[PDB]
């Protein structure tokens, strides 16, 4: 099956890029090509949908050092992007409720795309939500974390999205967000190019899909604009004044 890979990234603009990212979400029709998109975003913290901004970050460490704070859409706990850090997210047409499933799938993908670049890799195994690393939804290179991931579930579609750590700064995403973490390239020699072309290769393997690149649509991007403009932008949005 034909799916869309849409390489669509605001790096200086990480509240944008997640308009983006509802937007793909929401436009989604039963039965459209399902899509992979992949996107940076430069320094930022990015916090579940259900947090409270100075329960989960050092925001005044975050001002100090120009670090955007911006809260999407699904769920989770907060993380700590900058170039090194490679996203994705995958949507698809949805036919059941079963998130589980949905995770268990995705991470499939991840190991099978990792296991190309050389790299050894488990989703983690506990269910508990509120711990740092080793869950289920967490990839693991052995006891470090090198990926977390967030989804979401509407009638007829679902949406999951990961950030892999490649060769982020570490030192910074500690300090922000409050040994456990590792890079990519903390175990294999890769460049963020050779991450994403592995993913498209084991995503498309896994899934049995076919990603060619594509544009995002005119209704695609009005509403991601709609949302950035009404939303994503605003302090109320992100601060949850
Ligand atoms: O590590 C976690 O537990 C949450 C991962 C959230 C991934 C999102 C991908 C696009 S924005 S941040």
């Amino acid at each position: 099956m034909e799916g869309r890979l849409l390489l669509l990234e605001t790096p200086g603009n990480t509240r944008m890029s997640l308009a983006y990212d509802e937007a793909i979400y929401r436009s989604f029709q039963y039965g459209d090509k399902p899509i992979l998109r992949f996107y940076r975003h430069d320094r930022s913290v990015i916090i579940g949908y259900f947090q409270v901004a100075e329960e989960e970050v050092d925001l005044d460490y975050m001002k100090k050092n120009g670090i955007m704070l911006a809260r999407r859409y699904t769920g989770g706990g907060a993380v700590y992007h900058d170039l090194g850090d490679l996203n994705f997210s995958v949507v698809r047409s949805s036919d059941d409720m079963d998130i589980t499933s949905m995770f268990r799938t995705m991470n499939e993908a991840v190991v099978n795309s990792l296991r190309i670049l050389g790299l050894d890799a488990r989703p983690g195994e506990l269910n508990d939500v509120s711990i740092p690393v080793n869950k289920k939804t967490d990839i693991m290179a052995g006891e470090k974390k090198i990926m977390g991931a967030a989804g979401a579930m509407r009638k007829g579609a679902k949406l999951w999205h990961a950030a892999m750590l490649v060769h982020t700064d570490l030192d910074m995403l500690s300090a922000v967000l409050k040994e456990r973490v590792a890079n990519v390239t903390d175990f294999v020699d890769v460049s963020i190019d050779e991450v994403r072309n592995a993913l498209i290769r084991g995503f498309s393997e896994t899934l049995h899909i076919d990603f060619r690149e594509d544009t995002i649509t005119e209704k695609e991007e009005s509403l991601a604009r709609e949302l950035f403009d009404k939303k994503y932008s605003t302090e109320e949005w992100n601060m949850g004044l």
